[PDB]
């Protein structure tokens, strides 16, 4: 978990509820193969509110490439221990895949 | 394919440029499970736009449940075929997912 920043102090929802679903969102969607600067993200319903998963190509060429599953949990755990308000990082700064956990307002079925 | 209904939104890009993505996007995310009310998406780069891709579970309750993959593809298709700028729909009226395929403005890396 290098970089690992939080996000800002002005959100209403804790992320402790969405650590719940660190393990279901790495488990899922590290696997697939992610062109450069495209992503995968998951929505899961909790208290009224919503978690917001995404992993992130960083890359900005070369070739398609999956996520590691075990560097996912370990970069999302941190966000979750470290940032109340959610939080996004790498493994290590040479890492191409950022991984985010982002507590948010509504739900998951708006903007499609 | 059924209800297949075409986006409106102001701006919109042309779907045809993101029909590339639709069978990767559902052989991809259509086997995992999805708890009611949840989702999981895409977001995919192309000719200096986006593509965004969702599959929504519609049920508010019952137990969770993957998607069908092949039910995936005809929805999609039919929206990349019928819908200029994109649209979303359900294999029929009563099935419990809901598919969107979304052609617009900007990158991969907002909003996280």
């Amino acid at each position: 978990q290098d970089p690992l920043s939080c996000y800002d102090n002005f959100g209403n929802r804790d992320v402790a509820a969405c650590a719940r679903f660190i393990d279901d969102f790495c488990d899922t969607l590290t696997p697939n193969i992610y062109r450069p600067r495209d992503n995968g993200q998951r929505c899961y319903v909790v208290n009224g509110h919503k978690c917001d998963f995404t992993v992130f190509n960083t890359n900005n060429g070369g070739s398609p490439i999956r996520a590691s599953t075990p560097n996912c949990k370990t970069v999302l755990r941190a966000a979750a221990n470290r940032c109340p308000t959610g939080g996004r990082g790498k493994i290590n700064p040479s890492a191409p895949f950022l991984f985010a956990i982002d507590p948010n307002d509504g739900d998951c079925s708006t903007d499609f």
